[PDB]
Protein backbone atom coordinates (compact mmCIF):
# COMPACT_ATOMS: atom_id res chain seq x y z
CA UNK A 1 0.00 0.00 0.00
CA UNK A 2 1.73 3.14 -1.32
CA UNK A 3 1.95 6.07 1.08
CA UNK A 4 3.93 9.32 1.40
CA UNK A 5 7.15 9.41 3.38
CA UNK A 6 8.02 13.07 2.79
CA UNK A 7 6.15 16.34 2.34
CA UNK A 8 7.02 19.62 0.70
CA UNK A 9 5.16 21.98 2.99
CA UNK A 10 5.77 25.51 1.72
CA UNK A 11 6.18 28.25 1.87
CA UNK A 12 3.87 29.67 -0.81
CA UNK A 13 5.57 31.61 -3.66
CA UNK A 14 8.95 30.22 -2.52
CA UNK A 15 9.75 28.15 -5.63
CA UNK A 16 8.62 24.74 -4.39
CA UNK A 17 6.93 24.18 -7.74
CA UNK A 18 10.30 23.87 -9.49
CA UNK A 19 11.78 21.84 -6.64
CA UNK A 20 8.88 19.38 -6.92
CA UNK A 21 9.38 19.14 -10.70
CA UNK A 22 13.10 18.43 -10.33
CA UNK A 23 12.74 15.83 -7.56
CA UNK A 24 9.98 14.04 -9.47
CA UNK A 25 12.47 13.36 -12.27
CA UNK A 26 14.58 11.16 -9.96
CA UNK A 27 13.94 7.46 -10.65
CA UNK A 28 13.72 6.73 -6.88
CA UNK A 29 11.27 9.55 -6.05
CA UNK A 30 7.52 9.68 -6.75
CA UNK A 31 5.42 12.84 -6.39
CA UNK A 32 1.82 12.68 -7.65
CA UNK A 33 0.67 15.19 -10.29
CA UNK A 34 -1.77 16.59 -7.69
CA UNK A 35 -0.54 19.69 -5.85
CA UNK A 36 -2.29 21.64 -3.07
CA UNK A 37 -4.40 18.74 -1.81
CA UNK A 38 -3.91 20.24 1.69
CA UNK A 39 -5.30 17.07 3.28
CA UNK A 40 -3.39 17.54 6.55
CA UNK A 41 -4.51 21.19 6.83
CA UNK A 42 -8.27 20.80 6.32
CA UNK A 43 -9.29 20.98 9.98
CA UNK A 44 -7.60 24.40 10.28
CA UNK A 45 -9.51 25.81 7.29
CA UNK A 46 -12.39 28.24 7.74
CA UNK A 47 -15.81 26.97 6.66
CA UNK A 48 -15.16 28.39 3.22
CA UNK A 49 -12.74 30.77 1.50
CA UNK A 50 -14.55 33.90 0.34
CA UNK A 51 -12.12 35.84 -1.85
CA UNK A 52 -12.24 36.36 -5.63
CA UNK A 53 -10.88 33.27 -7.38
CA UNK A 54 -10.56 31.37 -4.06
CA UNK A 55 -12.72 28.53 -5.44
CA UNK A 56 -9.71 26.23 -5.91
CA UNK A 57 -8.90 26.06 -2.23
CA UNK A 58 -12.53 25.20 -1.54
CA UNK A 59 -13.07 22.83 -4.47
CA UNK A 60 -9.75 21.21 -5.45
CA UNK A 61 -8.53 20.33 -1.97
CA UNK A 62 -8.82 16.70 -0.88
CA UNK A 63 -10.66 16.13 2.38
CA UNK A 64 -11.34 12.40 2.24
CA UNK A 65 -8.73 9.96 3.47
CA UNK A 66 -9.51 7.35 0.80
CA UNK A 67 -9.22 9.93 -2.00
CA UNK A 68 -5.98 11.15 -0.48
CA UNK A 69 -4.49 7.66 -0.41
CA UNK A 70 -5.46 7.18 -4.08
CA UNK A 71 -3.05 10.00 -5.02
CA UNK A 72 -0.30 7.44 -4.53
CA UNK A 73 -1.71 4.77 -6.84
CA UNK A 74 0.98 5.60 -9.41
CA UNK A 75 3.90 4.69 -7.14
CA UNK A 76 5.85 1.69 -8.39
CA UNK A 77 9.35 1.10 -7.02
CA UNK A 78 10.27 4.52 -5.61
CA UNK A 79 11.78 4.64 -2.11
CA UNK A 80 10.86 8.29 -1.54
CA UNK A 81 7.19 9.22 -2.00
CA UNK A 82 6.04 12.75 -1.41
CA UNK A 83 3.25 15.26 -1.59
CA UNK A 84 3.32 19.06 -1.90
CA UNK A 85 0.86 21.63 -0.52
CA UNK A 86 2.24 25.11 0.10
CA UNK A 87 0.09 26.12 3.08
CA UNK A 88 1.02 23.03 5.09
CA UNK A 89 3.68 25.26 6.70
CA UNK A 90 1.17 27.98 7.52
CA UNK A 91 -1.74 26.07 9.10
CA UNK A 92 -0.69 25.45 12.71
CA UNK A 93 -2.15 21.99 13.33
CA UNK A 94 -0.73 20.44 10.17
CA UNK A 95 2.60 19.14 11.48
CA UNK A 96 0.97 17.24 14.34
CA UNK A 97 -1.67 15.62 12.08
CA UNK A 98 1.05 14.48 9.68
CA UNK A 99 3.10 13.11 12.55
CA UNK A 100 0.15 11.24 13.94
CA UNK A 101 -0.19 9.51 10.55
CA UNK A 102 3.50 9.26 9.52
CA UNK A 103 5.89 9.83 12.41
CA UNK A 104 8.91 8.89 10.25
CA UNK A 105 8.09 11.41 7.50
CA UNK A 106 10.69 13.90 6.26
CA UNK A 107 9.79 17.54 5.73
CA UNK A 108 11.11 19.93 3.06
CA UNK A 109 10.59 23.65 3.62
CA UNK A 110 11.71 26.36 1.18
CA UNK A 111 11.85 29.97 2.37
CA UNK A 112 12.31 33.20 0.51
CA UNK A 113 12.88 36.76 1.76
CA UNK A 114 9.34 37.45 3.00
CA UNK A 115 9.33 40.92 1.44
CA UNK A 116 9.87 39.38 -2.03
CA UNK A 117 7.48 36.53 -1.22
CA UNK A 118 4.69 39.01 -0.47
CA UNK A 119 5.23 40.80 -3.77
CA UNK A 120 5.28 37.46 -5.61
CA UNK A 121 1.89 36.55 -4.12
CA UNK A 122 0.57 39.96 -5.18
CA UNK A 123 1.84 39.52 -8.75
CA UNK A 124 0.22 36.06 -8.85
CA UNK A 125 -3.15 37.49 -7.76
CA UNK A 126 -2.88 40.30 -10.33
CA UNK A 127 -1.89 37.97 -13.18
CA UNK A 128 -4.91 35.80 -12.44
CA UNK A 129 -7.19 38.87 -12.43
CA UNK A 130 -8.16 38.33 -8.79
CA UNK A 131 -6.59 41.57 -7.53
CA UNK A 132 -6.98 44.88 -9.37
CA UNK A 133 -5.61 47.13 -6.59
CA UNK A 134 -2.08 48.44 -6.22
CA UNK A 135 0.22 46.40 -3.97
CA UNK A 136 0.10 49.27 -1.48
CA UNK A 137 -3.71 49.06 -1.27
CA UNK A 138 -3.67 45.25 -1.33
CA UNK A 139 -1.31 45.18 1.68
CA UNK A 140 -3.61 47.49 3.60
CA UNK A 141 -6.55 45.10 3.15
CA UNK A 142 -4.84 42.07 4.69
CA UNK A 143 -6.38 42.32 8.17
CA UNK A 144 -9.92 42.64 6.79
CA UNK A 145 -9.34 39.76 4.36
CA UNK A 146 -8.16 37.52 7.17
CA UNK A 147 -11.35 38.38 9.08
CA UNK A 148 -13.44 37.66 5.96
CA UNK A 149 -11.74 34.27 5.41
CA UNK A 150 -9.98 34.89 2.12
CA UNK A 151 -7.49 32.17 1.23
CA UNK A 152 -3.92 32.56 2.56
CA UNK A 153 -2.43 33.59 -0.80
CA UNK A 154 -3.84 36.98 0.15
CA UNK A 155 -2.11 37.17 3.51
CA UNK A 156 1.06 38.94 2.55
CA UNK A 157 2.40 39.43 6.04
CA UNK A 158 0.93 36.46 7.93
CA UNK A 159 2.30 33.82 5.56
CA UNK A 160 5.77 35.38 5.65
CA UNK A 161 6.25 35.24 9.40
CA UNK A 162 8.06 31.96 9.18
CA UNK A 163 9.65 31.59 12.57
CA UNK A 164 6.71 30.16 14.50
CA UNK A 165 5.62 28.04 11.52
CA UNK A 166 9.04 26.45 11.15
CA UNK A 167 9.37 26.00 14.93
CA UNK A 168 6.17 23.94 14.95
CA UNK A 169 7.66 21.50 12.40
CA UNK A 170 11.00 21.32 14.21
CA UNK A 171 9.20 20.68 17.49
CA UNK A 172 6.96 17.95 16.08
CA UNK A 173 9.35 16.12 13.74
CA UNK A 174 12.74 16.96 15.22
CA UNK A 175 15.71 18.46 13.38
CA UNK A 176 16.69 15.06 11.95
CA UNK A 177 13.47 14.98 9.90
CA UNK A 178 13.32 18.57 8.61
CA UNK A 179 15.39 20.33 5.94
CA UNK A 180 15.05 24.06 5.28
CA UNK A 181 16.21 25.43 1.92
CA UNK A 182 16.62 29.08 0.94
CA UNK A 183 15.11 30.19 -2.36
CA UNK A 184 18.18 32.27 -3.16
CA UNK A 185 20.50 29.22 -2.94
CA UNK A 186 18.08 27.16 -5.02
CA UNK A 187 18.01 29.87 -7.68
CA UNK A 188 21.80 30.05 -7.80
CA UNK A 189 22.51 26.30 -7.96
CA UNK A 190 19.35 24.19 -8.36
CA UNK A 191 21.33 21.04 -9.19
CA UNK A 192 23.27 21.25 -5.92
CA UNK A 193 20.14 21.92 -3.90
CA UNK A 194 18.28 19.04 -5.56
CA UNK A 195 21.22 16.71 -4.86
CA UNK A 196 21.23 17.85 -1.21
CA UNK A 197 17.54 16.92 -1.04
CA UNK A 198 18.35 13.51 -2.47
CA UNK A 199 20.88 12.95 0.32
CA UNK A 200 18.27 14.08 2.88
CA UNK A 201 15.67 11.71 1.39
CA UNK A 202 18.20 8.87 1.34
CA UNK A 203 18.15 8.29 -2.41
CA UNK A 204 21.03 8.35 -4.90
CA UNK A 205 22.89 11.62 -5.24
CA UNK A 206 24.17 10.73 -8.65
CA UNK A 207 21.35 12.44 -10.44
CA UNK A 208 21.18 15.57 -12.56
CA UNK A 209 17.74 17.09 -12.94
CA UNK A 210 16.82 18.64 -16.27
CA UNK A 211 16.40 22.32 -15.40
CA UNK A 212 15.50 23.50 -18.91
CA UNK A 213 7.37 44.87 -11.76
CA UNK A 214 9.11 46.62 -8.86
CA UNK A 215 7.85 47.20 -5.34
CA UNK A 216 7.71 50.82 -4.12
CA UNK A 217 10.99 51.62 -2.30
CA UNK A 218 9.28 52.89 0.87
CA UNK A 219 7.31 49.64 1.03
CA UNK A 220 10.45 47.56 0.65
CA UNK A 221 12.03 49.44 3.56
CA UNK A 222 8.92 49.24 5.75
CA UNK A 223 8.24 45.56 5.05
CA UNK A 224 11.88 44.66 5.69
CA UNK A 225 11.58 46.29 9.12
CA UNK A 226 8.24 44.58 9.73
CA UNK A 227 9.68 41.08 9.25
CA UNK A 228 13.04 41.83 10.92
CA UNK A 229 12.26 40.58 14.44
CA UNK A 230 10.76 37.37 13.04
CA UNK A 231 13.77 36.90 10.74
CA UNK A 232 16.13 37.23 13.71
CA UNK A 233 14.16 34.55 15.57
CA UNK A 234 14.24 32.33 12.48
CA UNK A 235 18.05 32.60 12.19
CA UNK A 236 18.43 31.12 15.66
CA UNK A 237 15.89 28.38 14.90
CA UNK A 238 17.46 27.16 11.64
CA UNK A 239 21.08 27.83 12.64
CA UNK A 240 22.02 30.08 9.77
CA UNK A 241 22.42 33.77 9.02
CA UNK A 242 19.74 35.59 6.97
CA UNK A 243 21.68 38.79 6.20
CA UNK A 244 20.88 38.31 2.49
CA UNK A 245 17.31 39.27 3.42
CA UNK A 246 18.40 42.65 4.85
CA UNK A 247 20.34 44.03 1.88
MG1 LIG B 1 10.57 9.82 -10.30
MG1 LIG C 1 9.85 17.79 19.98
Amino acid sequence: VARPNFFIVGAAKCGTSSLDRYLSQHPDIYIPPKKEAHFFSIPDFPERFTGPGDEGMNLYTIRDEDAYMRLFDGVRGERAVGEASVFYLFYPGTAQRMYDAYPDAKILIMLRNPVDRAFSAYMHLVRDERETLSFRESLAKEEERIRQHYEPLWYYRAVGLYAAQVKRYLDVFGREQVKVILFEEFARDPVQVVRDCCAFLGVSTDFVPDTSMEMEPDLREELTAFFAPDVARLEALIHRDLSAWRR
